[PDB]
């Protein structure tokens, strides 16, 4: 019903309630189409999924440009893209939700207010408005700009994130490494020396609970 959706949840809204592949519109442009994974199903559905962990099949040591651009498979482990990101979070006030499952247990975490900046802040975080089972510790990443081995925590670790000195959170990092610090890990959920065997990061309007 919404031709040009700039969301999942606009694109929910237009009564697709499946989660998978959609088109959405940065700005509502016809001409900024992205392929999006909609998760039409967690807590109300309308999230857009812009980080997969779940098997370890994907490399995400990656580069600078890799992580300004995206990589992998939607429909698998990718990570949506750092340029990608700061469009979609420019168009409103979007909230945070990070979903863990590891050996049969789950968390979440949701922030109220969720951005990433531009190139120019080197795509600075903006997490706020805490609440969930996994732990805050996404409060520690606040502000920080993104590090790339390559733009060091990121190469000591061997991942890539909004890195401070170094990381609560890592979910970018070595699939199945228990190594401290080495591993997809929520310290304030599972620790350092515990890698998590599934997780997603995904964000829609904050307004969503009551629009
Ligand atoms: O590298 C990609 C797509 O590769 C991706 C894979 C997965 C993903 F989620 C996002 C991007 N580019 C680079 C410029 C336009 C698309």
């Amino acid at each position: 019903s919404m031709p040009f959706p700039k969301d999942c949840s606009q694109a929910m809204l237009n009564g697709d309630t499946t989660s998978g592949l959609y088109t959405i519109y940065l700005n509502g442009d016809k001409a900024q189409a992205l392929e999006v994974f909609c998760d039409m199903t967690s807590d109300g559905g309308g999230w857009i999924v812009f980080l997969r962990r779940k098997n370890g099949r994907e490399n995400f040591y990656q580069n600078w440009k890799a992580y300004a651009a995206g990589f992998g498979d939607r429909r698998e482990e990718f990570w949506l893209g750092l340029d990608n990101l700061n469009k979609i979070t420019a168009q409103g006030q979007y909230e945070l939700r990070v979903d863990l499952r590891d050996h049969g247990e789950t968390a979440f975490a949701v922030y109220d207010k969720f951005s990433v900046g531009d190139a120019k802040t080197r795509y600075k975080l903006k997490v706020e408005g805490y609440s969930g089972t996994a732990g805050d510790s996404m409060a520690y990443h606040n502000g920080r700009s993104f590090s790339t081995f390559d733009k060091n925590c990121a190469l000591s670790y061997k991942g890539a994130f909004w890195y401070r000195n170094c990381h609560r959170v890592n979910l970018m990092g070595r699939y199945g490494d228990n190594n401290h610090s080495q591993g997809v890990n929520w310290f304030h959920w599972k620790g350092h020396e515990h890698s998590i065997q599934f997780a997603e990061m995904k964000l829609r309007p904050s307004n969503f609970r009551n629009l």
